[PDB]
């Protein structure tokens, strides 16, 4: 069974008039790093080149951030996948969108498992 103290990362989305907002909620028990970038996508089938930057600023635990991009008058759909590419350039957390704006993320690659 998966290891304990196994937290995750949630990210909320909110599309407005030719614009899209993405909120983060470091639910981890460690801490978030900066100089990261976001690799959000409308849905996944035929998304856009929507690419946001996390800036050099980092995020802490139980923290929170709000990134706004544009233009973007699209229509979010169930599938909107996201990816947080740290300074390294390799996504660490990813998650899709659905009914709710906020959806768990988690790494696309396993970390450890007994």
């Amino acid at each position: 069974v998966e290891p304990p103290n196994e937290r995750s990362l949630q990210i909320t989305m909110n599309q407005r008039d030719n614009s899209l907002y993405f909120q983060l909620f470091n639910n981890t028990n460690s801490v978030l790093a900066g100089n990261c970038k976001l690799k959000f996508t409308d849905a996944g089938d035929k998304p856009t080149t929507q690419i946001i930057d996390m800036g050099p600023h980092e995020i802490g635990i139980k923290e929170y951030k709000e990134y706004r991009y544009f233009p973007y008058a699209l229509d979010l759909e169930a599938g909107s996948t996201i990816e947080i590419e740290n300074q390294y350039g390799e996504v660490i957390f990813l998650g899709k969108y659905g009914s709710s704006p906020m959806i768990n993320l988690r790494p696309p690659s396993r970390l450890s498992a007994e």
